[PDB]
């Protein structure tokens, strides 16, 4: 329905000015554990998901903290609107931690998809002001917004012009404002394709890319690898 | 594995290598009506824990008419060239309860992963599963078995299977310099696909109809039979781990 989406762009600009994207007292010292969160659904069940939260030690990347729920569905995915279908499984894992084992919250969390990158509202900045915790929007392929003047076919060829230079780091501007939205990285061996690291809440897009460079390994990061794995393997357990 | 097992294992595969026949007989492509499909899916946290699969699917439309799915105990480890006995078991405890199920639906020859004349005793697991369950199989292996006693070496197999894609062909055969006789068809009959599966007679079939059966059965690089047998095997493997 259309009503949805008009009270959702709504939420969108009431939260855009409440997206913190500066560290404040906080920096790549105070990283002792980064946490990951993801959602796997059924394709057999319309309604049924299951989400998994994990907490990683950093730098040295070895898990300390796993649980999945099973998730009842109440919104579809949409473009642009990521931050509605995945908001309360990750306010319920967060509350499960900080009462399970409260002295693993991590410093910083890392989530699926961009945050800055967006209405200036992503999901990973949605969830962080939300839930009024640290976060880093991490999109495994390009949002496009022809509103900002980022398109695909720029973005790759520009970036593949910056591997001929010798690069690994892009940025990509919003050609009105001129604003920086996010980092097209390049940080694990043997891969090509990038991923696109932006800033989620109480924490700077520079200062994030540091970040998800530490918790690489392979392209994707530590913390979304174990979170995907898990989340996928236990909705797999209740088929 | 204990070198008495290596011994009565080949003493067993040279008592039924023989025993393959690899002519087609008064068998042929129009007689298949039904294909069945066979493979077994391991646990890696469980070494003794598997899942068999059989299933039947209609020739040549490929639509699946029978599946099932039983829990497997292993009394035995994988050693190239021994497939045959850690999967015999199974086919045959799969076959049994198709055949009494759902007897109408047994299907004139059945794809089997692994090789079977293209074996270091001319007895693989295609061909040993065949005989002693008296059924028509086909040996396809995903990846090359290498016999150096046959002159059988991966890197001269697919360079020469690779000269013959530029030049336009599909189908190489795999000859034993030794012996000089085919022992399997490296063929490629699906579409955006350059590595090569490999084709071996199993029982009661030649090689060039089970080519001919293959190309049937192929849609994607692995023949629809083998695909939904190691679909619902791993997937039902998945809900005991
Ligand atoms: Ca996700
Ligand atoms: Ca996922
Ligand atoms: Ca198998
Ligand atoms: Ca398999």
């Amino acid at each position: 329905t259309d009503e949805q989406i008009a009270e959702w762009n709504s939420k969108q600009e009431e939260l855009r000015d409440k997206i913190i994207r500066s560290d404040g007292d906080f920096s790549l010292s105070k990283v002792k554990y980064v946490g990951g969160f993801d959602v796997s659904y059924s394709k057999i069940n319309h309604e049924l998901a299951v989400s998994c939260m994990v907490v990683l030690s950093y730098p040295e990347m070895k898990q300390v903290y796993m649980n999945t729920t099973k998730v009842k569905l109440s919104c579809p995915y949409k473009s642009s609107y990521l931050a509605f279908r995945e908001i309360e499984p990750f306010q319920q894992e967060l509350q499960l931690l900080k009462a399970k084992k409260p002295n693993l919250e991590p410093q910083v969390f890392l989530l699926d998809g961009n945050g800055f990158f967006h209405r200036r509202c992503g999901a990973a900045s949605h969830l962080g002001v939300l839930s009024n915790t640290r976060t880093i929007g991490v999109a495994k392929s390009l949002i496009e917004i022809p509103e900002d003047g980022v398109k695909k076919t720029e973005v790759i060829s520009q970036f593949k012009r910056l591997r001929k230079t010798g690069g690994n780091e892009l940025d990509i501007i919003s050609t009105e404002k001129n604003e920086v939205l996010a980092k097209a990285v390049l940080y694990a061996p043997k891969v090509e394709k990038p991923i696109f690291v932006s800033a989620g809440h109480k924490c700077s897009l520079e200062t994030a890319a540091k970040i998800v460079k530490g918790c690489t390994k392979t392209r994707i990061p530590e913390p979304i690898k174990m979170a995907d794995k898990w989340s996928r393997k236990e909705l797999k357990k209740i088929e």
